[PDB]
């Protein structure tokens, strides 16, 4: 259905572990899109060909204003091509670098959109397991959009990078469910307000200890409504974390998030 012939390749949009993302335009419709390239050599050597097919199937069946659309895909003699929706405002990661911290309005709005998207994700019983600011893009009106889906799967499961966003049941090799995403939401909220995630360390081996113990402290400026929600999401026992409906209705979310 799709071949590389059908697009014109603009500038690079970012580097992934297995290749680049380029700006691109469909020649006959003039549609603007992002076109992720992955190299088959490196995909074979790493052994993720089947894992990538799992990402591609889960993502093409999702449609939500805060999930990044996958339109299609194709491959050739040496590479695989994912045709993704183009997010014109870049990543949340670069927004943090430029501003250092976020105010409570931006944070509570981002947490809302994140929780909405993860609610829909769970209704199709999909778990993302890897929401990093690296993987949260921003639409042309500033809306938050989840991307990647590289390490995502169906609940439950038990299948690299930094430990920082992984919950304790995952880093301990144990079995994990849909509350993996609730711990992740707690980590982002912290990082959005503070400028660094709550378990950062300069070594992998200490981030392990600090996640496992849940050893973290708030600085002065974090108001008590935000300490309340974060502490309720960063709980070693998965069952003691709330569900997304409680998050969407937390007094701190409602007072600071923007309206529908
Ligand atoms: N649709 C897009 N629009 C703009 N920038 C993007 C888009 N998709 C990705 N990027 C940028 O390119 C980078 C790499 O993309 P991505 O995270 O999807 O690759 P990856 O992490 O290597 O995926 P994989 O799990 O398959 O190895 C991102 O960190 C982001 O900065
Ligand atoms: O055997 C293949 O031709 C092949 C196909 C694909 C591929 C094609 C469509 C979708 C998708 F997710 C992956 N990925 C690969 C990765 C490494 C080595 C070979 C391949
Ligand atoms: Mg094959
Ligand atoms: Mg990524």
């Amino acid at each position: 259905q799709w071949a590389l012939e059908d697009f014109e390749i603009g500038r690079p949009l970012g580097k992934g572990k297995f290749g680049n993302v380029y700006l691109a335009r469909e020649k006959q419709s003039k549609f603007i899109l992002a076109l992720k390239v992955l190299f088959k050599a490196q995909l074979e050597k790493a052994g993720v060909e089947h894992q990538l097919r799992r990402e591609v199937e889960i993502q093409s069946h999702l449609r939500h204003p805060n999930i990044l659309r996958l339109y299609g895909y194709f491959h050739d003699a040496t590479r695989v091509y994912l045709i993704l929706e183009y997010a014109p405002l870049g990543t949340v990661y670069r927004e943090l670098q430029k501003l250092s911290k976020f105010d409570e309005q931006r944070t509570a709005t981002y947490i809302t959109e994140l929780a909405n998207a993860l609610s829909y994700c769970h209704s199709k019983r999909v778990i993302h397991r890897d929401i990093k600011p690296e993987n949260l893009l921003l639409g042309s009106a500033g809306e938050l959009k989840i991307a990647d889906f590289g390490w995502s799967v169906h609940a439950p499961s038990s299948r690299c990078g930094t430990l920082d966003y992984l919950p304790p049941e995952m880093i301990e090799g144990r079995m994990h469910d849909e509350k993996v995403d609730l711990w992740s939401l707690g980590v982002l909220c912290y990082e959005f307000l503070v400028g660094k995630p709550p378990f950062e360390a300069n070594t992998y081996q200490e981030t392990y200890k600090r996640i496992s113990r849940v050893e973290f402290t708030f600085p002065d400026f974090v108001t008590e409504g935000a300490r309340d929600l974060i502490s309720r999401l960063l709980k070693h026992n998965p069952s003691q974390r709330p569900m997304l409906r409680e998050v969407l209705e937390h007094p701190w979310i409602t007072a600071n998030s923007s309206k529908p």
